[PDB]
């Protein structure tokens, strides 16, 4: 399996206006194929960016959702950014152990 | 929930022996009160650590992992390490959404 973490960068206080763009975000890529999950991450100490952590069957899997739905998903909102930059974190699972 | 990230600058060529150090280590944390699971991510693109990412009930279970059981499983460990350096990554999880 794949992850793919958005960093992004965001202003000071903007914090509470980002989270709430994601709060009712799920619809646009819960029901895709291959998509294991996400998380959203506020950092709390070592970063300062919040990290849109995503979990994939395949980098075909997220590279599907990328250019179809997830722009897609944009049709009603407006395209005014509260983040004021983002590098994408792309990992291969080595490693996968639960509690 | 909380996640942290630790980050791990990891020479090229080592990615080897330190994905084989992990992959006979998860007796040192699984079944530690409050603990979730981990994976271990080899990176791909976009960052060159390892990013070991686990996830905990709270911050407090987290600490207790690492004051106790975690200096405990070096005994014995004749090995030297193969990691260059480490940055904690501390995140609260505010959202999270399954497949
Ligand atoms: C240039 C690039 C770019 C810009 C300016 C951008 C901006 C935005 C803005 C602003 C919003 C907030 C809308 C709102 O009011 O709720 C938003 C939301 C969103 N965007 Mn994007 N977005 C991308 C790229 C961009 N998006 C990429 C790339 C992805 C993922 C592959 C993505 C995924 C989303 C999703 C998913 C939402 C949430 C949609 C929803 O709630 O309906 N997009
Ligand atoms: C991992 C893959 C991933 C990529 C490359 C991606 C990329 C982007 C880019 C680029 C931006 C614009 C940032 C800026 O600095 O202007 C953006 C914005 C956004 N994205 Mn995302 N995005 C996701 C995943 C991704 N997004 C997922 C998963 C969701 C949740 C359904 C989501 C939701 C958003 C929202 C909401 C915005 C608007 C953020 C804002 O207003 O600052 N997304
Ligand atoms: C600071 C310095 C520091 C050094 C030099 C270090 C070095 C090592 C080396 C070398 C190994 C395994 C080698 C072998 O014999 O296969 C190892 C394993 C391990 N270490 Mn550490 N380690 C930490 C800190 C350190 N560790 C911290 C901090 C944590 C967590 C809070 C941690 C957790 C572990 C765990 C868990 C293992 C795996 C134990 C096992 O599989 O037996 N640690
Ligand atoms: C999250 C918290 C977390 C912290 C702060 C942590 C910290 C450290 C530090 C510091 C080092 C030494 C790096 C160096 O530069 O020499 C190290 C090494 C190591 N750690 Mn970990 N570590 C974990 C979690 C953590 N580890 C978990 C979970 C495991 C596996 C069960 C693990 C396993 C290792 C192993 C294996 C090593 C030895 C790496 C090597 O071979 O160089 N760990
Ligand atoms: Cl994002
Ligand atoms: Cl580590």
């Amino acid at each position: 399996p794949v992850v793919k973490i958005n960093a992004i960068e965001v202003p000071a206080g903007a914090g509470p206006e980002l989270e709430k763009r994601f709060a009712h975000s799920a619809h646009a890529v819960e029901n895709s194929p291959g998509f294991l999950g996400f998380q959203l991450l506020r950092p709390v100490k070592g970063e300062e960016r919040y990290f849109v952590v995503t979990h994939w069957e395949s980098d075909e899997a997220f590279q599907a959702w990328a250019n179809g739905p997830a722009i897609a998903a944009h049709a009603g909102h407006r395209a005014n950014p509260v983040a004021t930059g983002a590098s994408l974190l792309e990992f291969e699972v080595v490693l996968d152990v639960g509690g």
